[PDB]
């Protein structure tokens, strides 16, 4: 077996080698989309993302303005990248730097300063002493308005002095008066207790003073809101206030809307100043919850009644700085000698000294009070306005749960519906509480996490800080209306006023690098993974069915190879390219970083494993069809349609198993899929498979992992190759046996080879009654001449006899072996050539008969001497065994195919038709080969040459129509049938005179100048003949009468239409063509057409089954949902205030939470009982690096380490210590965090035990969910005095204006300090860890409240997570799986829309390699109207299917595509692209000649370009933050040269479109940045590629003889006036050749002779006929056809040409009347008229039974029969034939010369060109003999037969040595030729005339000698022929 095995590997390598392009082709398929992927994944590195850390998210029971603050502030995760002093055991606040909180303790200080201030009352004391005491306290126009005007405290002397400088002294000694008192500066030294009274005065104004200038609060933040009232310094500006480093309000919340700020802060604050909540019917303990809740909420309200207070006092404070006797007194007391020095004193040199006090705040009419009281003013009404239509009063009573549903559908229409509260209350009564508050939060899935999941699912790195995608529960308002409800709960419950402050740390990440293109990997890897196999799949199946379907395999099977061989070849030569490709493929990914974690061995190991399973699955498909165009179009189709159960099971992801995984994978395009997946999974988490991670890959699984999926890959390649082997045996196709359905469950002396027994057949078409009986014999030593009309049933009795067609009846013995059993053991040692050419392109003559010959078992040597004798007998010059079979001509392919059949040994050969087109000089060569090997090998002959059968034919056998109609040697058939004198004579009086001579005479044939008579006396009739054209020669009974006797026994319309007329004509004529092509075949039709509907029908299908949605279950908020978890508690500042009771509390009887307290109220959770100890864990022998490097500070207490994997690695201690570890009775264990760094430590521990974990291979899930950390804040009963105080003085009142505001700001300052708190420090890998540890930390502050109770056990609260299920799953959620789905379909219509058109060109093809397109140009089409026939053909044809895809969108209720407004334009851009891709793939056929493999290499191109375009598009402008996207849009104008990626592209921006339209319900496809733009390229690349694939069919461009030297001397000097070929010059150089296979050919043909063309074969004849119809390039010379040039014009020349090709080209699927028709349709016969020309051109070839039948389904005449009469239409003055006579029975070649002479003598002419010397010798009239492009003889029939012969010539036939001693004794010359074992030939012209002397002494010894047959001709064609041959 391993010779036959090397022997193919070997075919197939030379194979590869004549074609290297293919090959590298099928290598870098995969190799350009993995380029493309690693070069887009080197413009995105993997980030190194820092070791950053989270701010604290404060809680409204911490205070609502340190909540608010954390709402704005850290609102984006802004990852500081160190530990913010919010994480510190210590510090809490974080916001001291704010000037917000700063203005508020401010705020504080003056109430509690007014709480302690007397200033007022020493004022009002000291006004009083004043006014009991002193009593007195509050020339003539020109000297009082100076004193009005220097009315100062000094300018009075000087205005005194002024005047008296210009008056008298009599104002002087007043002046003296007014000098004690100095403007009262000294007036105080008069008193005694009014001096003490002034300092204490001056005492307490110098600290109010010192107060007021020392709050430094208002000072900044009017320079900030001065500042901020564009760029980004508003941002700082906003930042640096709140942070550290009706239609009125709607217009704002439209500015807000414009976001000019983070969007995430809009986002939460929308359900906060706009949403509502609502909650369960009014029980008076819920009544009281939701009151305490109000009041938690109104706590914030302290700006709503601030207008009402800033609308009564303003006029108070007004007058109090106008005109107020006490700010008069102050200002005086500011102004003196030395009241300055006491505020200098006072002030201790700080800023605004007394001189910008008294500029501030004194002034009667550039800064002073007044400024600061408008910009006051203006904020107070801001703040008024902003806070007007704000919604504090969030509270609304409903009676149940329907109407909790129904109003919360309602308020979420209105955009304001805050979460919901759903209490469990057992009756509405006065009860206080049942002591385990189970109530549920219901909120909108857009502002709380899903709860459908648990889990991110598969384990990757980063820490889920994105605060808008998975923070919803600290901007959607769950966590903090859980905290409220809590809070309220357990202030109800205790009754406690003071509440812990509670805050929120999320966990920070260690330093992980985040990396989307891993992402992007395990969401594409299987879809990527596809098309670069579905390739592969379909050149494989392409090439298989093609060597199975064209008789290669068959014919190599009968060569003597088996089945297994074979398939074992072709899995070897397709493993090694696909191993090498995989190979190429491991390295990319290793080199691209790609897959840099897993091992290439692996990942190689794995693609071959795949590689095996795809070539078994290849084999399977190949297996079940017979057609190539069938396979090319199936093949990838069933390839993708059996992926989608894994697409399936992918969305499904639930409920299912192992089994049903296995059953979905046992088809094994699944598996691969699951294999692909493994390795994201494995690299997303950066392991890998080095070899050790297989047996264990479950996300969340049991046993499925990579290993399972290797051996199940290995189960389905042994069940793929069972069911390969099972279908080929049982339902091969049309070349089988087949097997059954129950396995494996007269010469009497010779040997009697083959044997056949009423053989039937009966082909399934019409039946086709064709064999009915056959009871041959054939012998070993004997040539069988099997004769047979056309269709008599020759060639499928020789397909019956091999393994080609199963016989329906009988059986055929050949050896004494049965066919129907022993098959194999026959062929073993059978040789075969059939009647057509089977036999490779690739391999040359003499590989051929190399492998022929190996293939049988002959040693090398052997094969060569094999070799050489053939190439030596059979005729090969030598010079064409190392030529292309392709090239060689049909003689010598014949000659080849002849040869390939006597190689080896081979006791039985079978040769149908081994002379077909052979001249008759290799057909001596031929003969005398099938004599030397006639010893054993049963030579079967089956010929239509009558002088072979009749030579060679030891015992003929003629049939007809399947019935035997006589068998036996030359003898018997010539004395039983009819004999007598045959005499042809060359040419009414003859017949006088022949009738006249002899008694008996009869003429019965007169075609061809033959006139042959019968005659059953004869030597004066010759002598008669002789005396008295010049040819006479007579014969005995030959085959050919004998033939004719026993078959015996069993028009060009008178209109010519033109112009428009005959456009239309020859366009229906092409139409109806079409659709009878169509009509006939079914079966393409379904796999080409119907098949991607289907397709897309079945897509669909699969991507319909996903999970239902809209089924969202209440989830408990308890941390018992992740099974190993590891808590933490941290105890801060342990003084026994407020923090010890909670931390006993917390790890106490009632434990963590509810979840085991005097029973379980968690479904499915039993918390474990005994455990209570407090161990530390063992620590290694690692404590000293830490102990002699101690004085570890508090910050870096533990060794840091530096990160260059995903997590840093480095040696153990990173933690430092090991906290004693505790079980706390809930399936956990916590571990005491007390004086320890809290963020180091848990970042060092998370990195360790991730790498212990992942060293492992376990698969790293999640360590840690939530701690807390307990900690004191560095008061409220002197806020309360304080405001007290106020209230009761500065005339005290009751209304709701000033009394309302003060006790509102008094609940606002004493709401913010808080005597505890505990950080909840989260992980956000946990969808619902942080609400679940808020109600732990909740339920532990209720255990701990509680004073004096029987046991804290059976209290506890417990909250539910379960969203809104009202119409909606989510925003994110449906945005990536309705994105992904439609993705995927897209893809699959792009994959269906592009299997449909290239199906267009294969039918193409079949018209392009025959000469049947050829054939219609030679009539009046041209190539534009057959352009646009098959244009419209397929356009309906794409259309159909197009059609059925809209009608399956339309019924799948896809609403992305058949919406109301992308339905017409669906259509639109389908029809578009069907439009464009026609002409696109129209210019396909002139380099392709192999349909299957064009159909094959388009279909994947254009799936190819179009799939890679449109997903690179979506993933540069979906999942690409970096401006590279921009550089795509450029490229999508490049990729705008292919309409796969316009259609691919209008698809994703319909998805888009409809994804924008279901977010904005949360624009037009046809406008110009949409589809529109597609549509316009489409329909612009339809008209150009039309144009351009008419320019294609354009080619862009619209010492001799001496009678041939006369003639080409006579064609030169002077052109024929009347001849209407004139051919000058002729020449034909074919590329690489260097020899002209036609060269100087000059003729003149006139329209009333018959020209004849004979030659060799290899002579340029074909070459000739080619040049004259246009298929081939004429180089030099020219051809006039009736006065019109070649290269000129050759319209008209065609217009008048009838062509004749020598192979046959017919449409497979259409009948001889209708092709009859449609050629006549073509050359302008009317509609009228077409039905008569064409019962005429049939009836004038026979065809009578054949008229309605299939073309494709005729015999080896009837083809040719079809062929000459289809060259008969139109009746052209030129009829050109070249080999018509090809095959056909003397009936089919006597009717071919009756019409060739009814077309001579209608006035034409007949440019023959046949292999037969008769046919040509007898209706021939001017002859001419071509050798290697030259003519030799150029004349006539009767002049060549008189110059180049003479004499006679004689054939005797018979014991052959006495003949020959016979003819030289009685003739002295006579030369010898063609000298055979059956019959020899003798010439006369060295003897002397009176043909009737020789005849008579012939007749006169024929009785002493054992001659059995004798014929006399009169120099024949064959003999000249012969010498022709034989001189060069
Ligand atoms: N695939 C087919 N489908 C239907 N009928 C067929 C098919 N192949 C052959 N036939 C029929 O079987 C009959 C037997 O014809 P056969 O093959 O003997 O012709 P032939 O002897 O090769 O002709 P020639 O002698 O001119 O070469 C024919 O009449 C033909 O119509
Ligand atoms: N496509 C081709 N490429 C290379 N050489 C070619 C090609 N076609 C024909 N030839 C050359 O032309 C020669 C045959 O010429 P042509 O086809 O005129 O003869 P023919 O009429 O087919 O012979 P026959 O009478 O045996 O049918 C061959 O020797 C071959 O080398
Ligand atoms: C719950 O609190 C809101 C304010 O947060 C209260 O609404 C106030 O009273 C009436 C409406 O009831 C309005 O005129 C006031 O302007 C509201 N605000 C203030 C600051 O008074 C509401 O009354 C409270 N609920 C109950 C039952 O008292
Ligand atoms: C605010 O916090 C800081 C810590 O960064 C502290 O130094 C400062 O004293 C605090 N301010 C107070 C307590 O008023
Ligand atoms: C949502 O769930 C409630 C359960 O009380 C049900 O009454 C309602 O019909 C559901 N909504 C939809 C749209 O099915
Ligand atoms: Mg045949
Ligand atoms: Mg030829």
């Amino acid at each position: 077996c391993w010779p036959q095995l090397r022997l193919l590997l070997w075919k197939n390598l030379t194979f590869r080698r004549r074609q290297t392009c293919q090959l590298l082709l099928e290598v870098a398929w995969p190799l350009f989309i993995f380029l493309i992927l690693i070069s887009v994944r080197l413009s995105y590195p993997p980030y190194e993302q820092h070791e950053c850390h989270f701010p604290n998210k404060a809680m409204p029971s911490a205070g609502t303005l340190p909540w608010v603050q954390g709402i704005i502030c850290n609102a984006n995760n802004p990852c500081f990248r160190y530990p913010t002093p919010g994480e510190a055991p210590g510090v809490v606040g974080n916001f001291n730097k704010s000037i917000v909180a700063r203005l508020f303790s401010d705020a504080r200080r003056l109430l509690l300063y007014s709480q302690k201030d007397t200033s007022m009352k020493d004022m009002r004391k000291v006004l009083r002493t004043l006014q009991q005491i002193k009593k007195s306290s509050s020339k003539s126009e020109e000297m009082i308005q100076l004193g009005d005007q220097e009315v100062s405290e000094l300018c009075g002397l000087p205005r005194e002095k002024l005047a008296a400088a210009e008056r008298v002294l009599r104002s002087n000694m007043d002046i003296l008066k007014p000098i004690l008192r100095t403007l009262n500066s000294t007036s105080p030294f008069p008193s005694k207790e009014l001096a003490e009274a002034t300092k204490t005065l001056l005492h307490s104004l110098g600290t109010l003073a010192q107060e007021l200038f020392s709050m430094r609060s208002w000072s900044d933040m009017r320079q900030e809101v001065m500042f901020l009232t564009s760029s980004t310094q508003i941002y700082q500006a906003v930042s640096r206030i709140v942070c550290g480093h009706t239609p009125y309000c709607n217009d704002l919340m439209k500015n807000l809307e414009s976001s000019p700020l983070s969007r995430i802060i809009w986002k939460a604050l929308k359900p906060l100043l706009v949403g509502k909540i609502l909650y369960t019917p009014d029980t008076p303990a819920t009544r009281q919850v939701m009151a305490e809740v109000n009041k938690t909420f109104q706590e914030l309200a302290v700006f709503h009644d601030l207008e009402g207070m800033w609308e009564e006092l303003s006029p108070k404070i007004w007058t109090f700085m106008e005109n107020s006797q006490e700010m008069d007194l102050v200002r005086m007391l500011l102004d003196s000698r030395d009241n300055d020095h006491f505020w200098e004193q006072q002030l201790d040199g700080l800023d605004w000294t007394a001189q910008d006090i008294v500029a501030f705040l004194a002034k009667h009419p550039v800064y002073t009070w007044r400024e600061a009281f408008n910009e006051t003013n203006q904020a107070i009404r801001t703040i008024s306005r902003f806070m007007e239509c704000v919604n504090l009063n969030k509270l609304e009573p409903i009676a149940t749960e329907v109407w909790l549903i129904n109003k919360s559908m309602e308020l979420l229409d209105e955009r304001k519906f805050w979460a919901g509260i759903v209490f469990t209350g057992i009756t509405p009564g006065s009860i206080e509480l049942p002591h385990h508050v189970k109530y549920k939060i219901r909120m909108d899935i857009d502002n709380v996490e899903r709860t459908n999941k648990i889990k991110d699912g598969y384990w990757d790195p980063g820490p889920r800080a994105d605060p808008f995608e998975d923070m919803r529960y600290v901007w959607g308002g769950f966590a903090y209306l859980q905290d409220v409800v809590e809070q309220a709960i357990i202030r109800v419950l205790t009754g406690t006023e003071k509440k812990t402050g509670v805050y929120m740390q999320q966990m920070p990440y260690p330093c992980y690098v985040d990396d989307i293109f891993l992402r992007v990997m395990s969401r594409s890897m299987p879809l990527f993974m596809t098309l670069a196999w579905i390739y592969s799949v379909a050149v494989i199946i392409k090439g298989i069915v093609y060597e199975k379907e064209a008789r290669l395999k068959e014919t190599m099977r009968i060569m003597g190879l088996d089945n297994s061989i074979l398939w074992f070849s072709w899995f070897i030569s397709s493993l090694i390219p696909l191993l090498v490709s995989a190979g190429l493929l491991v390295v990319i990914l290793k080199l691209g970083n790609l897959l840099p974690y897993s091992d290439p061995s692996v990942v190689f190991v794995f693609l071959s494993v795949f590689a095996v399973v795809t070539i078994l699955q290849c084999f399977l498909i190949s297996t079940l069809f017979s057609r190539a165009n069938l396979a090319a179009a199936c093949g990838g189709i069933i390839y993708f349609t059996l992926y989608l159960p894994y697409v399936l099971c992918v969305a499904w992801r639930d409920y299912v198993g192992f089994t049903l995984k296995i059953f979905a994978s046992l088809l094994s395009p699944v598996a691969f899929g699951f294999g692909c997946e493994y390795f994201a999974l494995f690299e997303e988490q950066g392991i890998g498979v080095q070899w050790d991670n297989l047996f264990e890959s479950p996300v969340e699984e049991d046993g499925f992992n990579l290993t399972t999926s290797v051996s199940m890959m290995l189960f389905d390649t042994f069940l793929y190759g069972v069911m390969t082997w099972y279908i080929e045996a049982v339902f091969p196709g049309q070349y089988g046996i087949p097997r059954p359905w129950y396995f494996p469950c007269e010469p009497t002396h010779l040997k009697l080879g083959v044997s056949i027994q009423n053989l039937v057949k009966v082909y399934r078409d019409g039946m086709k009654v064709a064999v009915d009986g056959l009871a041959l014999n054939f012998y070993e030593g004997q040539i069988t001449s099997f004769l047979g009309h056309n269709g008599a049933g020759k060639t499928t009795t020789m397909s019956i006899l091999t393994g080609l067609f199963p016989p329906t009846s009988g059986t055929a013995y050949i050896l004494g072996k049965d066919i129907r059993s022993e098959m194999s053991t026959i062929r073993q040692n059978l040789g075969v050539c059939p009647q057509h050419n089977v036999l490779f392109d690739m391999l040359t003559v003499e590989e051929h008969i190399w492998f022929y010959a190996r293939l049988k078992g002959l040693s090398e040597k052997h094969v060569k001497a094999e070799m050489e004798q053939m190439a030596l007998d059979v005729g090969l010059p030598s010079s064409k065994l190392k030529s292309k079979t392709s090239q060689l001509s049909g003689g010598m392919q014949r000659k080849l195919s002849v040869a390939l059949a006597f190689v080896g040994g081979s006791k039985v050969v079978i040769l149908d038709q081994p002379t077909a087109g052979v001249d008759p000089y290799s057909r001596r060569g031929i003969w005398e080969l099938l004599l030397k090997y006639r010893q054993g090998r049963t030579i079967i002959l089956s010929t239509h040459h009558m002088d072979e059968a009749d030579v060679l034919g030891d015992r003929i056998a003629i049939i007809s129509h399947g019935k035997l109609c006589c068998v036996g040697s030359s003898l018997f058939l010539k004395n039983q049938l009819g004999t007598g004198y045959y005499l042809t004579l060359v040419k009414s009086a003859i017949s006088n005179l022949i009738r006249k001579h002899v008694s008996e005479a009869r003429l019965v044939e007169d075609i061809g100048h033959e006139l042959t008579y019968v005659l059953p006396a004869f030597v004066e009739l010759f002598h008669e003949i002789d005396d008295r054209i010049s040819s006479y020669g007579i014969s005995e009974t030959t085959l050919e009468e004998i033939f004719l006797k026993v078959a015996e026994e069993s028009g060009k319309g008178s209109y010519q239409v033109k112009g428009w007329k005959l456009t239309q004509q020859q366009f229906v004529a092409l139409l109806w063509k079409r659709l009878l092509i169509a009509r006939r075949s079914r079966k393409g039709f379904f796999a080409q057409i119907v098949l991607p509907a289907v397709f897309v029908c079945i897509a669909l299908v699969f991507s319909l089954i996903v999970p239902p949605f809209g089924k969202y279950p209440s989830l408990e908020l308890q941390p018992w949902m992740y099974n190993e978890q590891y808590t933490f508690v941290s105890n801060d500042a342990p003084e026994d205030t407020g923090t010890l009771e909670l931390l006993n509390a917390l790890t106490k009887d009632p434990g963590f939470g509810t979840r085991c307290m005097e029973g379980n109220p968690i479904p499915d959770t039993p918390c474990q009982a005994g455990e209570e100890e407090w161990t530390t864990a063992p620590v290694p022998q690692t404590i000293m690096d830490l102990f002699q490097n101690g004085n570890w500070t508090m910050q870096n207490p533990s060794p840091a380490c530096q990160c260059s994997k995903m997590l840093p690695v480095c040696p153990p201690g990173a933690g430092g210590l090991p906290p004693p570890q505790r079980k706390q009775n809930t399936a956990d264990i916590l571990q005491d965090l007390t004086g320890r760094n809290i963020s180091d430590y848990l970042v060092k521990t998370y990195v360790q035990i991730i790498a212990k974990s992942l060293k492992n291979k376990i698969w790293v899930n999640e360590f840690r969910y939530g701690g807390f950390s307990l900690g004191v804040s560095n008061p409220s009963q002197e806020v309360n005095d304080a405001i007290k105080q106020m209230k009761k003085h500065l005339k005290l009142a009751k209304d709701s204006s000033a009394d309302r505001f003060l006790n509102s700001l008094g609940r606002f300052m004493t709401g913010l300090d808080t005597k505890n708190n505990v950080k909840v420090w989260f992980n956000n890998k946990g969808w619902h860890a942080i609400s679940s540890f808020l109600n732990v930390i909740n339920n532990a502050i209720l255990r701990a409240n509680l004073q004096k109770g029987e046991n804290p056990s059976h209290y506890g609260i417990t909250a539910f997570n379960h969203p809104l299920n009202l119409t909606k799953q989510q925003l994110s959620e449906v945005a990536l799986m309705t994105t992904s789905v439609d993705v995927l379909v897209s893809i699959c219509v792009i994959f269906a829309m592009s299997f449909v058109p290239a199906s267009f060109v294969v039918f193409l093809i079949q018209e392009r390699v025959s000469k049947a397109k050829h054939l219609q140009f030679i009539s009046g089409v041209k190539p534009v109207i057959y352009w646009l026939s098959n244009f419209v053909w397929d356009m309906c044809n794409y259309v159909v299917p197009a059609t059925l895809v809209i009608i399956i969108f339309i019924c799948f209720q896809q609403k992305s595509y058949v919406s109301s407004t992308n339905l017409p334009v669906l259509a639109l851009l389908l029809l578009l692209y069907g439009w464009s891709i026609t002409p696109l793939m129209y210019p396909a056929s002139f380099v392709f000649k192999i349909p299957s493999t064009a159909y094959v290499v388009l279909t994947s191109v254009n799936l190819f370009i179009g799939i890679n375009g449109s997903v690179a598009t979506f993933v540069l402008e979906l999942f690409t933050d970096n401006k590279l996207n921009n550089i795509n849009d450029i490229l999508k104008s490049v990729f705008l040269i292919f309409p796969h990626f316009c259609l691919g592209r209008g698809l994703i921006d319909m998805v888009k479109n409809q994804a924008m339209a279901d977010a904005l319900e949360r624009v037009s496809p046809l406008s110009w940045d949409l589809v529109g733009r597609n549509l316009f390229a489409m329909a612009v690349e339809g008209v150009v590629f039309f144009l351009i694939t008419v320019l294609i069919q354009y080619r862009f461009f619209i010492d001799e003889d001496e009678d041939v030297r006369r003639e080409r001397q006579r064609i030169l000097d002077g052109g024929g006036q009347n001849d209407i070929l004139e051919i000058k010059e002729l020449t034909k150089i074919y590329r690489r050749k260097r020899k002209p296979a036609v060269d100087r050919i000059c003729v003149g043909i006139p329209p009333g002779e018959c020209f004849g063309l004979l030659g060799v074969n290899g002579a340029g004849k074909s070459s000739t006929f080619k040049m004259l119809t246009g298929d081939t390039t004429v180089t030099r010379g020219d051809a006039f056809l009736n006065k019109n040039s070649i290269l000129s014009n050759i319209h008209e020349v065609h217009q008048n040409m009838g062509y004749c090709p020598q192979f046959d080209a017919i449409t497979e699927l259409l009948t001889g009347r209708e092709h009859v028709e449609f050629f006549a349709l073509l050359r302008g016969v009317p509609e009228k008229e077409v039905g008569k020309v064409g019962e005429w051109a049939i009836r004038k070839l026979g065809l009578v039974k054949y008229g309605e039948k299939y073309a494709g389904n005729y015999s080896g005449g009837n083809k040719r029969k079809l062929s000459t009469a289809m060259a008969l239409i139109g009746g052209p003055p030129v009829v050109f034939l070249d080999q018509p006579t090809t095959g056909m029975d003397p009936k089919a070649r006597r009717f071919l010369w009756n019409c060739a002479l009814s077309v001579v003598k209608e006035g034409r002419s007949v440019v023959l060109t046949s292999h037969s010397m008769e046919e040509c010798e007898a209706l021939c009239t001017r002859m001419a003999i071509m050798v290697n492009g030259r003519f030799r003889c150029l004349g006539s029939v009767q002049h060549l037969k008189n110059r180049f012969g003479d004499g006679y010539t004689i054939v005797v036939r018979i014991d052959l040595k006495p003949v020959q001693d016979f003819f030289g004794l009685a003739f002295p010359g006579s030369v010898l030729k063609e000298k055979h074992r059956n019959m020899l030939q003798y010439q006369l012209p060295s003897s002397l005339s009176s043909l009737a002397r020789i005849f008579s002494i012939l007749s006169q010894s024929k009785k002493r000698l054992h001659i059995e047959d004798y014929s006399v001709s009169q120099t024949t064609l064959d003999q000249v022929f012969v010498n022709f041959a034989k001189d060069q």
